[PDB]
C-alpha cells in the first residue's frame, strides 16, 4: 500500500488545461539540455561515488520536491503520490539486453545509495524486464552511455494517463573547461507545463553545482 | 475568416498529401540554434519588447507561404487568407499560462499595438483561452527557463493538425554570438523539409535584416 | 532481372529480447529519435579528393551498417518476425521546380563502386519523376532523407501508426564548421520492439569510425 492525496480539479487553476490535455489536446513533450556537470562530477570523484546512483538521486530529490512529478489517475481521480521511486535501467553486457529496477527513495543520499547498491547487488544479473516487479509510484531514468546526443525524444504509442516523468542521460563530454552531460526529459502536458520542467531543470543545474556529496 | 479551397487534382503534392493523411501520416519536430545577435541589438537599441518583435517575424513568415495556412474545413482542405499568432502568456502568481491570439498585421507597429492591447486587456485572465480560439491560428510558445538543444511535441491525435507550433527557448551567449533555441513542429501532410527549411532560412534572414520599422 | 531477397524467421523463444519485444509490441509500444552532431571532417576531405557526390557516399555508409547488424533489418512478414538478408536505402530526391520530393530506393552492394553506379542510374532514370515512390516500394528498405537547409540540433519524426514499423529512419542535416571540425546533424528514429539504446549507440559509434576510416575505394 502507498500513500496519496487527491487533487481537487474544480478548484485548481489548471482545471481547464488538465481537461483539455486529457482529451482533445492530449500531448506529451520532450526537451534536451546539455547539462553542466563540471562541479557535480568533481564531487562524485572527490567522494568516490558511483556517478549513476548519484545522478539518479538528485533527480529523485526533485521528483520528490514538486507535486506535478507525482501525479497518477487512481480509480478515476487525479492523485499525487506521497513519494516516487526511481526506476532505472541496468545493462547486461553478456546478453546485450536491459532491465529496470527501482530503489526506495530517501532524502539522505547516503541512505539511498545503500539501498541502490543493494538492489543492484541482488537483482543485477536477473534478466527479467522488471526483476523486482514494478510499482505504481515510480518515475523513469535510463542511461545511454554510447551517445553524446543533442536530442533524445520518446514517442510512446499510448499516452493515456502516462504521467510518470521519463529522463534519459547521454554520454558526457568536454567542452573547453566544462563537462557537459546531455539530459532529456519527457513529460505529459496534463500534469506539467513548460514552467514545471524549466524550474525543475534550473534547480537540477543548481543542485548539481552545490551539493557536496554525502 | 476567408479562405481558398485547394484543388487537390492539380496539386503537385497530391499523392504526398494522400499518403500523409492515411497510411504514412506523421508529424515532425526540428530545433535550431537561431542567431539572434543582430536581432536582439536591433530590439534593445529601439526599446522594443523582444517577444512581440519575434512573434511578428514568425507571423510574417507564416503569412508569406500557404503550406503554413492549411486546415481541413468541413472535409475540404483549405488555405486561410491569413493566420494569427496564438502565443503564451505566463501568470507568475498562479504559475499557470494562457494562450492568447492577436490579429496579424503586416506592419510591425500596427501589430505591436494590437498585441499590447490584447495583453493588457487579457493578460490577467486565467482562462486557458481568454479570447477563445479561432480557426486560423499558429502557435508560439515561450520557454525562457531552458536553453534547450531539443523541444519536441508529441500530440496524441495528429488528424488534420496542420497548424505550425514554434517553441522558443532561453537565449545565451556563445563566443561572440547570441543564439536562441528555436523549435518548429509541422504536419507532413502540409509541409516537407523544404518548406520548413526555406522558412527557417528566411527567419534567420529577416532577423539579421530587420530595421525596426 | 529482379532480386527477391532472402530472410530468416526469428525464433522468439530463443531470443534474449522476447519479453521486451512483446512489451514493446503492445503495452509499452514506443518509438524514439536521437540526434548527433556527426564529425564529418575526414569523411568530407575523402569525398572531395576522390570527387564523389557526398550523398550516395554517406548513404552507402549507412547502408553498410544496416547490413552489418540484424536489429535494423527486421520486419513482420505474414504474421511472423523475420530478419531480411539485406536491406536497401530508400532515399530522398528533391525536385527543384515543383518544390516537391520523391523517395527512391537503390539496390545495396557491399562495394561502393558497384553501389555508386546503381545509384547514378536510378537518379538519372527517376531523378525527374514526380511520383511519391517512382520505383514503388519494396519490402526491405531503410529510409534516409537529406535536409540540407538546416543545421539542426534536433530532428524527430513522430509516426501516427507505429505497428510493426521496424525500418530505421535516418535524417541528415546541413554540415557546418565548429573550430577545426566539420560537423553534420544526424538523426535516427528506431522502433523499441527491435532496437534498444545499446543497438543504436553501437551503430552510431560505428558510423563515426567508418566515416573517419573511409578511403573512397
Ligand atoms: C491536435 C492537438 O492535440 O493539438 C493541441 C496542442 C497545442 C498545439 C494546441 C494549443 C496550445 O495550448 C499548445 C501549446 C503551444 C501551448 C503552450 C506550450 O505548452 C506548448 C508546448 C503547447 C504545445 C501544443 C499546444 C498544446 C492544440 C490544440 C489547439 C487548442 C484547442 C483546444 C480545444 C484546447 C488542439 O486541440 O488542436
Ligand atoms: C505508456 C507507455 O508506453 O509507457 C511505457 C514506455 C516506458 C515509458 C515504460 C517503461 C520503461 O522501460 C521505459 C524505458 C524508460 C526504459 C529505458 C529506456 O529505453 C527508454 C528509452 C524507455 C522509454 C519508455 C519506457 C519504455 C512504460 C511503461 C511502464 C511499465 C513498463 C511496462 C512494460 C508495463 C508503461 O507502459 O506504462
Ligand atoms: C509508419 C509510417 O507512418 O512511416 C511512414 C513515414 C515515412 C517513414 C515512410 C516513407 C518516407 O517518405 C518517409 C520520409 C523519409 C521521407 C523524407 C523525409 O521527409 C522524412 C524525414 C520522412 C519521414 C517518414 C517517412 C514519411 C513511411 C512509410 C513508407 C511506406 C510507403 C508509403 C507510400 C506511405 C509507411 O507508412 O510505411
Ligand atoms: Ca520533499
Amino acid at each position: 500500500i502507498t500513500g496519496y492525496t487527491t487533487v481537487d480539479i474544480s478548484q485548481w487553476h489548471r482545471k481547464e488545461h488538465f481537461e483539455a490535455f486529457q482529451s482533445v489536446a492530449q500531448c506529451t513533450y520532450n526537451q534536451t539540455v546539455q547539462l553542466d556537470i563540471t562541479a557535480f562530477l568533481k564531487t562524485v570523484k572527490k567522494n568516490k561515488h558511483k556517478f549513476y546512483p548519484a545522478f539518479i538521486h538528485i533527480l529523485a530529490r526533485l521528483m520528490n520536491a514538486h507535486p506535478e512529478f507525482r501525479m497518477a489517475m487512481k480509480d478515476g481521480e487525479l492523485v499525487i503520490w506521497d513519494s516516487v521511486h526511481p526506476c532505472y535501467t541496468v545493462f547486461h553486457e553478456q546478453t546485450e539486453t536491459f532491465s529496470s529496477l527501482w530503489s526506495e527513495y530517501h532524502d539522505d543520499f547516503r541512505q539511498f545509495l545503500h539501498i541502490y547498491s543493494q538492489d543492484v547487488a541482488c537483482y543485477g544479473e536477473n534478466l527479467a524486464y522488471f526483476p523486482k516487479g514494478f510499482i505504481e509510484n515510480m518515475f523513469f531514468v535510463s542511461a545511454n552511455p554510447w551517445v553524446s546526443f543533442t536530442s533524445f525524444d520518446l514517442n510512446v504509442a499510448n499516452m493515456d494517463n502516462f504521467f510518470a516523468p521519463v529522463f534519459t542521460m547521454g554520454k558526457y563530454y568536454t567542452q573547453g573547461d566544462k563537462v557537459l552531460m546531455p539530459l532529456a526529459i519527457q513529460v505529459h502536458h496534463a500534469v506539467c507545463d513548460g514552467f514545471h520542467v524549466g524550474r525543475m531543470l534550473n534547480e537540477l543545474q543548481q543542485y548539481c553545482d552545490e551539493w557536496q556529496g554525502g
